[PDB]
């Protein structure tokens, strides 16, 4: 399957990622939210491509399309993406991308969920980074959710 070989190192074709993208993109819209099994495949591709080769263009379009199926009660796609948050961050830290996931992960937690919460809290354990400027509101809902965990 493409969302197997285009992790492959070296192995990555824009030729492959056109044609791979958009069938998952027809499924989905032909098939509705959350119905496209391709679509999945599709975001678990993103979540780690993106880690050691980041693309303004692929993260925009993973966002948006893991927000949409969110908004349907549909969480793999968010799911993915607080894990592409969780361990990109760790490998290769981004200010813009870690601005993102503070955004993510309040209104995830606003949302009545906490699986965003707690991969922001396991951001913070394993990468060991301080004097990291976290949101006010962050700040109160993870310590709601050390108080949890
Ligand atoms: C080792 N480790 C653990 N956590 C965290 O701490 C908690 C431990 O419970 P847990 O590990 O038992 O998670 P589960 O309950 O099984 O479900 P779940 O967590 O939902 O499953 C783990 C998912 O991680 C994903 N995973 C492993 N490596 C990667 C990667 O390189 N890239 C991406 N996008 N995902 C990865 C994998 O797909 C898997 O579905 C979990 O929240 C862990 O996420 C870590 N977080 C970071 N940032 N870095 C780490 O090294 C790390």
């Amino acid at each position: 399957h493409p969302s197997h070989e285009l992790l492959k190192e070296n192995g990555f074709t824009q030729h492959v990622y056109h044609k791979y993208r958009r069938r998952c993109l027809n499924e989905r819209k032909r098939l509705g939210i959350g119905q496209s099994q391709e679509m999945n495949t599709l975001f678990r591709f993103w979540s780690y491509f993106l880690e050691d080769h980041f693309n303004k263009k692929m993260y925009e379009e993973f966002k948006q399309l893991a927000l949409e199926d969110a908004k349907e009660g549909y969480r793999y796609g968010l799911e993915c993406l607080f894990r592409y948050y969780s361990y990109g961050l760790e490998k290769k830290f981004r200010l813009d991308i870690f601005k993102d996931f503070q955004e993510e992960t309040v209104k995830d937690y606003e949302a009545g969920q906490l699986y965003g919460l707690e991969k922001f809290w396991a951001f913070l354990k394993y990468s060991k980074a301080k004097n990291l400027d976290i949101d006010p509101k962050l700040q109160e809902y993870l310590g709601k959710f050390r108080r949890l965990e």
